[PDB]
């Protein structure tokens, strides 16, 4: 039985993780959970599957032991913060973590559960798409297992060799693999004209978060996915096609020498990617439903429009450049989304913020979480100021 | 490097091995080859690679030697008929074996390597159709590698486990796959009423081509499936897939599904069964879904093309009944073709073979071929029956 600390569990891979665990006590246990929010949510977990240690901000510290005591809940060690964090993701007695916690905030705790030598389920972009070289770099240094979590990832894991893990990492396919065919919805405006783009609103695009709603509509979170793909499968990003594929039934492909093309497919439930990632090399039992052909019954491809949606030629820009470009990218598009959403510039303004934040910002080496946010900070400001210079 | 036997090399299958060995001399040569027909390309296929035996049947060795002798070639033995087959299928210095020779005479040749240890790489039905336990149970006895080289058998096995090969066999999906989809082209005939099915006819339906309209090829390749995968009829759904760019798929106990696609092209999957575990180059282009960009999938109806549940009848009664299926739709897919009977008197034929004849074990190779002399004197009986 492998025990399994959970970092945001009350998030929505959170509670797609527990369900799984909690049908496979057999298999797993539950030693640690962490959570920024949703405190009631939080200590109806802690009854069910009992962690032995709970890791909340400090802010919230106060509210879980009111809770905890009011439920009369006892022997559950808590602790507070980033020190929290990092203690449960390489805590001794910890096999496996669900890394989900999103942002700046679930950098270390990720790179400590990496440098612990864990199984480690990346369920978040920053990892790969801020401290990348950092993050594989670990896993290799201290035999970390990295496995993917998001859909399109794992779809790839999934079309690779059984035995890709052991590949070359030299940036060239390896194994008889040629390309890898990164599958996008294409977001809302994918029929859309050029100066119907222009036009588009703030609501429109948010039509599952509005942060990544937005970055789908603008083709952004694609960009990103290639980033973090280019990365962990030590690929570079000219072995990577972006598929538009609206029905994102197929989740990703791989194409080989000898004219094959693998793909995963299947219904939109993150339970089957989790599934996979935390029992590897074996399958593990779920209740999502098969994929039913027969009611989805039409899949169709389509290449992305790279003049009407720039963000996925600067997500390859970035990824050309290395270093500290992608974080650069990563934070001038977060102010640019917001300013958008804030109806502060329109749509299109959103690649010209994170082109010219990568153009005024000097690129450097990715050698260190700290570099990484002093970098990020920095880009932020300066996509700020670009917004402020244009109306924003 | 690797010896290959090829075993029927100038026929489809055959040329499609070539281009492949021809791109790879640094890890394969060709030891043997055979041929029913073709004589003058056969002769130009040896001074390309060489072989080192030559089988045809009695009839065509006087026109080799002499086409040989004419083109002055030599140093290459030439053997005659089944024993022949068997002898280059079964060779010492035969490393692969290509068993590509379609029908009953395939069966004897396709055997022998397989009990021979041999690598053989299967792109015939009739293996399967008809002797599938005793082609399965030998190649365990005898440490023999049977890979699929037909599309459909080949994307599954590219789309079920890597160890696959080492899953028990008990006829129940194991490692953790639930189902497995055998995509079908569904045939010309795929939106066609009840009513419209009576009226088709030859010209718009040679075998293979009827057996994709009756959808009975499909019902072949299901069978196959089921022994080949050690996995029972229940676990196989036929999905139609018009497009034919997915080429069958795998499901998994975690609600995963995975598919092998690409451009019809034989080369793919002929490479991936010869180099196996290994990926081979071709020049087989990539799959473009942007030029291929719809992707379509039906329910077959298996009141207008009872062929399937016919299929999948034999499969669970086992024993022989495979082989009077096939044996029964052999005939009367040649009464169709020759206007005696019509198209949906086709799985009739089929099915009132497997009613009237009596079912037994599989036992042996001979008892195998005795029974589907009965089923065609059964099927054809029926057919004068209803007036063919």
């Amino acid at each position: 039985t492998q025990s399994v600390c959970i970092l945001g569990v009350t998030g929505s891979i959170g509670r797609s993780t527990l369900k799984i665990l909690g049908q496979h006590p057999d298999k797993y246990s539950v030693f640690a959970v962490s959570a920024h929010s949703r405190i009631s949510e939080l200590v109806e977990i802690c009854k069910q599957f009992r962690p032995k240690v709970v890791v909340v901000p400090e802010q919230k510290i106060a509210e879980l032991k009111t809770l905890f005591a009011q439920q009369n809940i006892s022997d559950i060690d808590v602790l507070a913060g980033q020190e929290g964090l990092v203690d449960i993701a390489s805590h001794t007695d910890v096999d496996i973590v669900m890394a989900a916690i999103v942002g700046a905030a679930g950098l270390l705790p990720t790179l400590a559960a990496v440098k612990a030598g864990k199984r480690v389920l990346l369920a978040n972009k920053e990892a790969l798409v801020m401290s990348g070289e950092i993050m594989m770099q670990a896993a290799r240094d201290h035999q970390a297992l990295l496995l993917p979590v998001d859909s399109e990832h794992n779809a790839i894991f999934q079309s690779l060799p059984h035995n890709y893990l052991q590949a070359d990492r030299t940036g060239q396919p390896q194994l008889g693999v040629s390309k890898i065919l990164l599958t996008a919805s294409g977001g809302p405006f994918l029929n859309h004209s050029l100066e119907q783009l222009v036009h588009v609103t703030p609501q429109q695009a948010c039509k599952m978060g509005q942060k990544i709603s937005v970055d789908s509509a603008t083709l952004m979170n694609k960009g990103l996915e290639l980033i973090e793909a280019c990365h962990l499968f030590s690929i570079s990003e000219h072995f990577v096609t972006v598929v538009v594929h609206p029905q994102s039934i197929i989740h990703s492909m791989v194409q080989y020498v000898d004219g094959s093309t693998l793909a995963q497919m299947g219904n939109p439930d993150m339970c089957t990617p989790i599934a996979h990632a935390l029992a590897w090399p074996e399958r593990l039992q779920t209740n999502v439903p098969a994929l039913d052909l027969f009611e989805y019954s039409q899949l169709n491809f389509q290449a992305p429009d790279t003049q009407k949606f720039p963000a996925l030629n600067l997500a390859r820009q970035a990824m050309r450049a290395g270093g500290l470009a992608p974080t650069i990218l990563n934070a001038a598009n977060e102010i640019a989304v917001e300013a958008f959403l804030m109806e502060r510039i329109g749509f299109t303004s959103i690649p010209q913020v994170v082109e010219h934040t990568l153009e005024k910002l000097e690129n450097a080496a990715a050698e260190s979480i700290e570099c990484i946010l002093d970098k990020d900070k920095v880009a932020r400001s300066v996509a700020q100021q670009y917004i402020s210079s244009i109306g924003g």
